């Protein structure tokens, strides 16, 4: 996250970790024993980390699940990121409490200028490199489609849309994929791509979760 804030310990209880030795990608716990996150985060060897604040120090309240398998959305394209979402079935399901929740998938779409939070550990920087202990946030508002596809011709499918700033400044970045766009209470957006990272009239692109839910339901309903 570049030009966000500190959440503070378990302040985002859905956010989850994907770890492989190191962090590599965020993710949004939907129930005690399903992850969604985006299908270019996938790789074999997933180690779940839930109820996560500092991602380098044992804390207290993380819980540490193996992925049993992940299911990367049978018509994800990785050249243009069209379909860019992943379901990950835990091995065992999760202890809810305070600190560690699950968030509700959507009921509707969410209109332009909305505002919502996504977080992660990110980069900080949008010229070097700068990796945080801590889990970041960022308040932004969905931008107008029209104002989405003027910044990035030719590359929004119907189901991405863009949030954040095009004054620069403030958006996710490398390491905040996968993670959640929060909005209402609901999960709208899944972290994927942009183009650098708080570039001016460059936002975000996020995964739409609204046009995925009965994908979600019918294959957990099947698993
Ligand atoms: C430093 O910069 C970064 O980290 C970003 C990735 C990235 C990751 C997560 C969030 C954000 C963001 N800005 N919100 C950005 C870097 C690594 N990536 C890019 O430039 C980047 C990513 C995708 C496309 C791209 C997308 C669709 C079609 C095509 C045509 N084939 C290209 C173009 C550029
Ligand atoms: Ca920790």
């Amino acid at each position: 996250i570049v030009g966000g804030y500190t959440c503070g310990a378990n302040t985002v209880p859905y956010q989850v970790s994907l770890n492989s030795g190191y962090h590599f990608c965020g993710g949004s716990l939907i129930n005690s024993q399903w992850v969604v996150s985006a299908a270019h985060c996938y790789k074999s060897g997933i180690q779940v980390r839930l109820g996560e604040d500092n991602i380098n120090v044992v804390e207290g309240n993380e819980q540490f699940i193996s992925a049993s398998k992940s299911i990367v959305h049978p018509s994800y394209n990785s050249n243009t990121l069209n379909n860019d979402i992943m379901l990950i079935k835990l091995k065992s399901a999760a202890s809810l409490n305070s600190r560690v929740a699950s968030i509700s998938l959507p009921t509707s779409c969410a209109s332009a200028g909305t505002q919502c939070l996504i977080s992660g550990w990110g980069n900080t920087k949008s010229s070097g490199t700068s990796y945080p202990d801590v889990l970041k946030c960022l308040k932004a508002p969905i931008l107008s489609d029209s104002s989405c596809k003027s910044a990035y011709p030719g590359q929004i499918t119907s189901n991405m849309f863009c949030a954040g700033y095009l004054e620069g400044g403030k958006d996710s970045c490398q390491g905040d994929s996968g993670g959640p766009v929060v909005c209402s209470g609901k999960l709208q957006g899944i972290v994927s791509w942009g183009s650098g990272c708080a570039q001016k009239n460059k936002p975000g692109v996020y995964t739409k979760v609204c046009n995925y839910v009965s994908w979600i339901k019918q294959t957990i309903a099947s698993n």
